[PDB]
């Protein structure tokens, strides 16, 4: 799995022509590791081999990854702010998306992304069945706006890998 993804991180990078793209896996204990990482003009250091703490993300945000399955961050310059809400469990049967064309994130990510010197941040969740196995993310300088039409093409690209990582769990 970790090896296979190594070729995926670079493969997708070619398509998304993103300078930096890495895959993030998750553990039940609340621990995640980077099993892949690519760099373009080497504007950022290699994070590969670094374990990220779950605390980095609560849950309400991850929920969107389950229902929204889109994950898109606008220019951190727009300074969008999104925090928690008072008693807002939101009861629904099953309505995919049904939210703004963008996903504002608390100032937590603002500095986080900016700290990486990345104005843009394209993310894509990798879920198999009803569970989440991995997470795809991309970061780079102003890569011009993104089209929804082209986004879909990649949206499926994230689904394909979902099969590779899933089929890998069996063998691995
Ligand atoms: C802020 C000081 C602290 C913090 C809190 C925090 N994070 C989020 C949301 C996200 N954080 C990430 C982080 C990553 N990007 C990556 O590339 C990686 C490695 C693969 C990570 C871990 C992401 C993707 C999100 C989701 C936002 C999006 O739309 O993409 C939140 C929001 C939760 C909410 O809804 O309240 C918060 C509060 N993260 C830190 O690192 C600090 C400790």
């Amino acid at each position: 799995l970790d090896q296979i993804l190594r070729a995926t991180v670079e493969e997708v990078r070619a398509f998304l022509g993103t300078d930096r793209v890495k895959v993030y896996r998750f553990d039940p204990e609340g621990h995640g590791t980077v099993v892949a990482e690519a760099r373009g003009g080497e504007r950022l250091p290699s994070l590969l081999g670094l374990t990220f703490p779950a605390g980095d993300i609560p849950e309400e945000a991850r929920r969107l990854f389950r229902l929204a399955q889109v994950r898109v961050i606008v220019d951190v310059e727009a300074q969008s702010r999104s925090i928690s809400q008072p008693e807002s469990w939101g009861l629904s049967a099953r309505v995919p998306l049904g939210e703004p064309l963008q996903r504002p994130v608390d100032p937590c990510h603002v500095h986080y992304l900016k700290s990486m010197g990345v104005a843009s941040s394209l993310v894509v969740p990798l879920m198999h069945h009803q569970e989440l196995w991995g997470l795809l993310v991309s970061h780079h300088a102003e890569p011009r706006p993104y089209s929804q039409e082209e986004l879909q093409v990649v949206q499926l690209l994230a689904d394909q890998v979902s099969i590779a990582i899933a089929q890998a769990e069996l063998s691995l």
